[PDB]
Protein backbone atom coordinates (compact mmCIF):
# COMPACT_ATOMS: atom_id res chain seq x y z
CA UNK A 1 0.00 0.00 0.00
CA UNK A 2 2.03 2.92 -1.32
CA UNK A 3 1.15 6.48 -0.29
CA UNK A 4 -0.50 8.17 -3.26
CA UNK A 5 -3.89 8.87 -4.82
CA UNK A 6 -4.68 7.64 -8.34
CA UNK A 7 -7.93 9.49 -8.92
CA UNK A 8 -11.08 8.07 -7.35
CA UNK A 9 -14.75 9.01 -7.68
CA UNK A 10 -17.03 8.17 -4.75
CA UNK A 11 -20.78 8.01 -5.33
CA UNK A 12 -22.81 7.76 -2.12
CA UNK A 13 -26.45 6.71 -2.43
CA UNK A 14 -28.68 7.90 0.41
CA UNK A 15 -32.19 7.01 -0.75
CA UNK A 16 -35.02 7.83 -3.14
CA UNK A 17 -38.59 9.11 -2.78
CA UNK A 18 -41.67 10.13 -4.76
CA UNK A 19 -41.42 7.04 -6.96
CA UNK A 20 -44.26 6.29 -9.42
CA UNK A 21 -46.02 3.23 -7.99
CA UNK A 22 -47.44 0.52 -10.24
CA UNK A 23 -50.85 -1.07 -10.83
CA UNK A 24 -49.83 -3.95 -8.57
CA UNK A 25 -48.60 -1.78 -5.71
CA UNK A 26 -44.91 -0.98 -5.30
CA UNK A 27 -42.17 -1.91 -7.80
CA UNK A 28 -38.58 -2.83 -6.95
CA UNK A 29 -36.45 0.30 -7.51
CA UNK A 30 -32.68 0.03 -7.93
CA UNK A 31 -29.92 2.58 -8.50
CA UNK A 32 -27.51 1.98 -11.38
CA UNK A 33 -24.36 4.10 -11.63
CA UNK A 34 -22.04 4.01 -14.64
CA UNK A 35 -18.61 5.64 -14.84
CA UNK A 36 -15.32 4.73 -16.51
CA UNK A 37 -16.83 1.60 -18.04
CA UNK A 38 -17.85 0.54 -14.53
CA UNK A 39 -21.47 -0.48 -13.98
CA UNK A 40 -22.26 -0.43 -10.26
CA UNK A 41 -25.77 -0.73 -8.84
CA UNK A 42 -27.14 -0.62 -5.29
CA UNK A 43 -28.85 -3.47 -3.45
CA UNK A 44 -32.28 -3.82 -5.06
CA UNK A 45 -35.07 -2.73 -2.72
CA UNK A 46 -38.23 -4.80 -2.30
CA UNK A 47 -41.73 -3.40 -2.84
CA UNK A 48 -40.95 0.12 -1.61
CA UNK A 49 -41.59 3.57 -3.08
CA UNK A 50 -38.82 5.27 -1.10
CA UNK A 51 -35.93 2.77 -1.08
CA UNK A 52 -33.07 3.38 1.36
CA UNK A 53 -29.70 2.14 0.12
CA UNK A 54 -27.47 4.44 2.17
CA UNK A 55 -24.49 2.78 0.50
CA UNK A 56 -21.14 4.03 -0.80
CA UNK A 57 -19.64 3.46 -4.25
CA UNK A 58 -16.08 3.96 -5.49
CA UNK A 59 -14.50 4.22 -8.94
CA UNK A 60 -10.81 4.07 -9.86
CA UNK A 61 -9.67 6.63 -12.44
CA UNK A 62 -6.06 5.44 -12.53
CA UNK A 63 -4.57 8.92 -12.40
CA UNK A 64 -7.27 10.07 -14.81
CA UNK A 65 -8.70 13.44 -13.71
CA UNK A 66 -12.13 14.85 -14.55
CA UNK A 67 -13.23 17.19 -17.33
CA UNK A 68 -16.20 19.19 -18.61
CA UNK A 69 -16.99 16.05 -20.61
CA UNK A 70 -17.00 13.73 -17.60
CA UNK A 71 -20.37 12.97 -16.00
CA UNK A 72 -22.24 10.39 -13.93
CA UNK A 73 -25.14 8.32 -15.21
CA UNK A 74 -27.99 7.58 -12.81
CA UNK A 75 -30.69 5.20 -14.02
CA UNK A 76 -33.48 3.86 -11.81
CA UNK A 77 -35.71 0.99 -12.94
CA UNK A 78 -37.74 -1.92 -11.57
CA UNK A 79 -35.63 -5.02 -10.92
CA UNK A 80 -38.61 -7.34 -11.40
CA UNK A 81 -38.42 -6.05 -14.98
CA UNK A 82 -35.18 -6.54 -16.89
CA UNK A 83 -35.92 -7.09 -20.57
CA UNK A 84 -39.17 -5.13 -20.71
CA UNK A 85 -38.85 -1.43 -21.54
CA UNK A 86 -40.00 -0.56 -18.02
CA UNK A 87 -38.17 2.59 -16.94
CA UNK A 88 -38.87 4.50 -13.73
CA UNK A 89 -36.54 7.43 -14.34
CA UNK A 90 -33.00 8.65 -14.97
CA UNK A 91 -30.65 11.56 -14.32
CA UNK A 92 -27.19 12.73 -15.41
CA UNK A 93 -24.85 14.48 -12.98
CA UNK A 94 -22.38 16.76 -14.75
CA UNK A 95 -19.10 16.43 -12.85
CA UNK A 96 -17.90 19.47 -14.81
CA UNK A 97 -18.56 21.35 -11.57
CA UNK A 98 -16.55 18.96 -9.39
CA UNK A 99 -13.62 19.23 -11.80
CA UNK A 100 -10.49 20.99 -10.57
CA UNK A 101 -7.17 20.41 -8.83
CA UNK A 102 -8.63 20.04 -5.34
CA UNK A 103 -11.03 17.40 -4.03
CA UNK A 104 -14.63 18.62 -4.20
CA UNK A 105 -17.75 16.84 -2.93
CA UNK A 106 -21.05 18.53 -3.76
CA UNK A 107 -24.28 17.06 -2.32
CA UNK A 108 -26.64 16.44 -5.24
CA UNK A 109 -30.19 16.22 -3.88
CA UNK A 110 -33.69 16.96 -5.18
CA UNK A 111 -32.72 15.48 -8.55
CA UNK A 112 -35.68 15.20 -10.92
CA UNK A 113 -35.83 11.79 -12.60
CA UNK A 114 -37.01 11.62 -16.21
CA UNK A 115 -38.44 8.61 -18.04
CA UNK A 116 -37.18 7.24 -21.36
CA UNK A 117 -39.21 10.07 -22.88
CA UNK A 118 -37.58 12.81 -20.82
CA UNK A 119 -40.66 13.76 -18.81
CA UNK A 120 -40.50 14.62 -15.11
CA UNK A 121 -41.40 11.29 -13.50
CA UNK A 122 -41.94 13.11 -10.22
CA UNK A 123 -39.31 11.07 -8.39
CA UNK A 124 -36.35 12.48 -6.46
CA UNK A 125 -33.10 10.86 -5.34
CA UNK A 126 -30.28 12.12 -3.12
CA UNK A 127 -26.65 11.49 -4.06
CA UNK A 128 -23.26 12.74 -2.87
CA UNK A 129 -20.49 12.57 -5.46
CA UNK A 130 -16.92 13.38 -4.45
CA UNK A 131 -14.04 14.00 -6.85
CA UNK A 132 -10.39 13.46 -5.95
CA UNK A 133 -7.43 14.72 -8.03
CA UNK A 134 -4.65 12.17 -8.64
CA UNK A 135 -1.13 12.80 -7.34
CA UNK A 136 2.01 10.73 -6.84
CA UNK A 137 5.19 9.28 -8.37
CA UNK A 138 3.41 6.73 -10.57
CA UNK A 139 1.81 8.91 -13.25
CA UNK A 140 -0.55 7.34 -15.76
Amino acid sequence: GSSGSSGMLRVIVESASNIPKTKFGKPDPIVSVIFKDEKKKTKKVDNELNPVWNEILEFDLRGIPLDFSSSLGIIVKDFETIGQNKLIGTATVALKDLTGDQSRSLPYKLISLLNEKGQDTGATIDLVIGYDPPSGPSSG
